[PDB]
């Protein structure tokens, strides 16, 4: 029986807004679970109810709504975010972490605490394990070791329906691999059992300027399929103008020009761990021999060394900077998607140079992975094709809100004329977050994995009680 008293240990939530801005919403209640039996009692209660729906949200990230419940009960996940925290070893090590512990906390307390980390990562931290493993968690270190879904042991999760249950590739294996990519449809998760790595000591954090695009993606193509023993650890790379713009062009490149006509530059980013035990001369001739033959610029390489913690972490100083602007508090109406390596020159000509060509304000992210790390088994829609490459591109729009910038309505036009010339082109792509409002456009998103995932939500949440935000299915009454 669920038991509730006035929060009193919590500052104040909105949980009807989130950071794209973009939608509002007014929720009955939010609550502050103590942890999975909170979650169950209100899952459970939910299904006895008419009509109510219930979002559980993890740190507010989400762009379209994705975590809110108008006229229903949004969870607290971070006021479980202490739940569960254990390092065990099998001499594998792997942790269990809340579904609501933020991954910047995860970090800290495992390097700290045991000398080890998580493998693959977001570029932002203070996102949950059950916000990203709900969605994928893709970072530099996807193209080694599969995005943060690829990267689960175990999740406890409570069902649609309020029923616990522990989960892993051989035990509920179609609720453990359904949760995992699966857009918060299934269930929510209150645990996921991760693998972790010994911590590198330092990181050698390089980027390199390109100005063509075909140099830039066969460069990082040729970085992402080397042999581990000789590659690097990470690999990113972003578009960036041609222009002295503070938010989005050359400032925005060095880590502490040439005049031409380009009107945008393409960058490079690698990461190379090291330990202490390892000279700077050391480090050096290796990062000469993996370069070997890459046709960035000469005379722009930019490299400095910090720790590994740092490095995880260098996403902290950008938060810092825009909210000193009073610029997070703000609408981010960003596109993320995943496009194939067949079509990503058109991509680069179409959207890049063609729409995009002064830049959104903020990164325009776009680097290669290996399909071989994304899960099949999984919820995680892909573009079709079998090159074992494909590409994700982010463009992490930042304006000064109306009327110094442009509205709301408008940025959110100029997304959907980029996905509409997707479309008119027959591009292979497919967005990550996705949000679509009618189902037509949800079964044209996942094309024959349709079937499979409706078949998980009759078996898991039939009613449509939970992640109403997606607005993939609407609540059935009674
Ligand atoms: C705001 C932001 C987001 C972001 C990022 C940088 C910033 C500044 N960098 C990312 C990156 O480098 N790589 C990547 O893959 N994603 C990145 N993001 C996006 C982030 O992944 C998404 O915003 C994602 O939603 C995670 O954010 P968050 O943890 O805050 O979760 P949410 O937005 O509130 O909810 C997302 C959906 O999942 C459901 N949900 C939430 N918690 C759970 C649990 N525990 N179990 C099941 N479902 C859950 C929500 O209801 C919602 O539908
Ligand atoms: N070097």
């Amino acid at each position: 029986s669920l038991d509730l008293q006035g929060s009193i240990d919590y500052s104040t939530l909105a949980a009807g807004k989130d950071f794209g801005g973009v939608y509002s919403s007014n929720p009955l209640a939010l609550i502050r679970p103590s942890g999975a039996d909170d979650v169950a009692r209100v899952l459970k209660s939910a299904c006895r109810s008419s009509n109510l729906t219930v979002a559980a949200r993890g740190n507010g990230h989400s762009i379209n709504g994705q975590a809110m419940a108008d006229g229903g009960i949004v969870l607290d996940m971070r006021s479980t975010e202490g739940n569960h925290f254990k390092i065990l070893r099998i001499g594998d090590h792997y942790a269990d972490v809340s579904g609501g512990a933020l991954w910047e906390d995860i970090l800290m307390r495992c390097v700290s605490e045991y000398g080890l980390a998580p493998r693959s990562w977001t570029d932002y931290l203070r996102l949950t394990v059950g916000g990203t493993l709900s969605n994928a968690g893709v970072s530099g270190q996807a193209f080694r070791y599969g995005p943060q879904s690829s990267n689960v042991t175990e999740l406890d999760v409570v069902t649609g329906k309020g029923d616990f249950l522990t989960c892993s590739p051989t035990q509920n294996s179609d609720l453990f691999f359904g949760a995992l990519g699966g857009l918060g449809q299934f269930g929510v998760i209150t645990r996921a059992r991760i693998p972790l790595e010994p911590a590198p000591d330092m990181v050698r954090w390089i980027r390199m300027v390109y100005a063509e695009f075909e140099d830039f993606s066969r460069d990082a193509e040729w970085l992402v399929t080397q042999p581990e023993k000789e590659s690097f650890d990470y690999v990113e790379g972003f578009a960036f103008v041609n222009s002295d713009s503070p938010a989005d062009g050359w400032p925005s490149v060095p880590l502490n020009p040439i005049h031409s006509g380009h009107q945008l530059l393409y960058c490079l980013e690698l990461a190379l761990h090291f330990n202490h035990s390892n000279s700077s001369s050391t480090v050096d001739s290796v990062v000469k021999r993996l370069i070997g033959g890459l046709r960035y610029m000469k005379g722009f390489k930019y490299e400095v060394d910090l720790s590994y913690v740092e490095f995880v972490m260098r996403v902290k100083r950008v938060e810092e900077d825009a909210r000193a602007h009073g610029m997070w508090d703000a609408p981010h109406p960003w596109l993320n998607l995943f496009v194939s390596k067949a079509d990503i020159a058109e991509f680069d000509r179409l959207i890049f140079k063609g729409l995009l060509h002064d830049g959104v304000g903020g990164p325009m992210l776009v680097y290669p992975l290996l399909r071989s790390k994304w899960d099949s088994r999984s919820s995680v829609v892909l573009p079709e094709g079998e090159d074992e490459i494909f590409y994700i591109v982010a463009l992490l729009r930042s304006n000064p809100p109306y009327p110094k910038g442009p509205s709301v309505d408008k940025l959110v036009s100029q997304n959907d004329k980029i996905i509409q010339s997707c479309i008119q082109h027959g591009l292979g792509f497919k967005l990550y977050l996705p949000h679509y409002q009618s189902q037509h456009d949800w079964r044209r998103h996942f094309g024959d994995q349709w079937s499979k995932f409706v078949q998980l939500k009759l078996a898991f949440d039939p009613m449509a009680v939970l992640a109403p935000g997606q607005k993939i299915f609407t609540r059935r009454t009674k």
